[PDB]
């Protein structure tokens, strides 16, 4: 169901590794923030754009293609989007 709690559970395990509290450890300022997305993200503040990054891996970010399920992928994207939009970073 591309759930946010699912998305969180994924995030917490998989993404937090580099992005702890939306907190990009590799490129300090390239955080999971709305603003940071809208500047740095190529594809803009769009679910498509988010998902695409997570799938395919981009710059210094690993690809999650087939490592996460489709729903899982969608959930983590949705969650990140919700966090950003809501400012729950
Ligand atoms: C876990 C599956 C995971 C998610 C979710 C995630 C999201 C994410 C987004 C949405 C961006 C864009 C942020 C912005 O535009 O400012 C992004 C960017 C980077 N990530 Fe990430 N990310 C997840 C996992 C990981 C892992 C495990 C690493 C660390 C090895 C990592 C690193 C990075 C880096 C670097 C970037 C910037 C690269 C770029 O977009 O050019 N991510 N991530």
């Amino acid at each position: 169901e591309a759930d946010l709690a699912l998305g969180k559970a994924v995030f917490d395990g998989n993404c937090a590794a580099c992005h702890a509290g939306g907190g990009n450890n590799v490129i300090p300022d390239h955080t999971l923030q709305k603003a940071a997305i809208e500047q740095f993200l190529d594809g803009g503040f769009n679910i498509e754009a988010i998902v695409y990054q997570i799938e395919n891996g981009k710059g210094a970010m690993p690809a999650w293609d087939g490592r996460l399920d489709e729903d899982e992928i969608a959930g983590v994207a949705a969650y990140v989007y919700d966090q950003a939009a809501g400012n729950k970073w």
